């Protein structure tokens, strides 16, 4: 996708992904932190281990509203001074990262607590489910 | 540079880098996470004024082996797959990655968990020495007579 800046809260069937972030985003000079968490769907053998790929799907509005509204959570809770969430709809392979959240701060403390709840919050709360995709 | 398989930990002047590692590294399929954390010279005036780099330097021989020990001790108690514990020496520029930790496991939970732990347990045992590189100017900051 060619964009003028990286969407910080991406919902789509395309991707940016952690290479093409962590390049491009200018860590400010009163950030010391990044803490960046990648969601991948697994093919574990609890699961029959015949799982070759997930098909996600979301209410499109709804989900990125509420992803939105975490970051805006994030950012003010935390303290920390950037946060991305972004996730993949549509098929994603085995191995392939689904969902991503990055989040950048003065200090490693509060920059994993706010990774982590941007992570956590997104799970209980964004419309986004999974179908699995069989051989 | 060193593939075939990049180093889990590396100490040097060169560096490998989140995006090649995560570009390169094949996720195994029962893992469902990967947490990473980069360290970065920050400007910190509150240390006096500001800064233009931070140095690192050590004996690595001594400094990788306790980071291998680290890295044993993460995936033993953590229970996660695999365990990256890089880190930079010589000058690095502020806003420029030094320090490296990913951690690669079943779910959140753990990884998150042995993300942070090798990290907090790098900079409490590791010996590397950091040293802050001031700019020009630094007297301006505290003016006495
Ligand atoms: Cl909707
Ligand atoms: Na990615
Ligand atoms: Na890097």
């Amino acid at each position: 996708m060619e964009v003028g800046m990286i969407p910080r809260v991406y919902l789509g069937h395309e991707w940016f992904g952690a290479e093409r972030i962590l390049s491009e985003y200018q860590v400010p000079e009163d950030c010391g932190a990044q803490v960046l968490f990648l969601g991948i769907p697994r093919n574990a053998p609890e699961d029959g281990g015949n799982i070759e790929a997930l098909e996600y799907e979301a209410y499109p509005e709804m989900a990125i509203k509420e992803m939105e509204k975490i970051r805006q959570e994030t950012i003010e809770k935390f303290g920390v001074k950037e946060v991305f969430i972004h996730h993949r709809l549509g098929l994603v392979k085995i191995g392939e990262p689904s969902f991503l959240v990055l989040a950048v701060g003065g200090h490693r403390e509060e920059t994993f607590k706010a990774c982590r709840y941007a992570v956590d919050e997104t799970k209980k709360r964004v419309p986004i489910w999974k179908k699995e995709i069989f051989k």
